[PDB]
């Protein structure tokens, strides 16, 4: 769908998932969700990109959620990685994120406000999601 808001032209396509609380997935369904349709879940790679998902969210009039993306933890020579392939390259990481709090967040989240900030989080927590095609 034509996003007038953007600054500039790419056929890259994000779209904003799970209007009830039954809907929400953990990380893999999420990740396995968008794959069903021939995309992934979200990689945030630049301001920009950022940008254009915090539009979609306020156009959606869905605040305040929480949303998987596809960052992953991949290993101490990678840190996270995303699941799409991209190199984890820009960050927008919360405060005192990622924290793997008591060993067990290994998928990252991304709170769905203006600070449009990263945090790690348990996979098997049911969250909404983002696909990009
Ligand atoms: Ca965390």
């Amino acid at each position: 769908p034509e996003d007038w808001g953007a600054s500039s032209r790419t056929s890259l396509c994000f779209k904003l998932y799970a209007k009830g609380k039954h809907e929400k997935k953990t990380w893999f369904e999420s990740r396995d969700f968008c794959r069903a349709l021939g995309g992934d879940l979200a990689s945030i790679n630049n301001k920009e990109e950022q940008q254009t998902i915090w539009r979609l969210i306020t156009a959606s009039g869905s605040y305040h959620k929480l949303f998987w993306l596809g960052l992953t933890y991949g290993s101490p020579s990678e840190g996270f990685t995303w699941s799409d392939g991209s190199p984890v390259s820009y960050e927008n990481w919360a405060y005192g994120e990622p924290n793997n709090y008591q060993n067990v967040e290994y998928c990252g989240e991304l709170k769905g406000d203006p600070t449009m900030s990263w945090n790690d989080i348990n996979c098997e927590h049911l969250n909404n999601w983002i696909c990009q095609i």
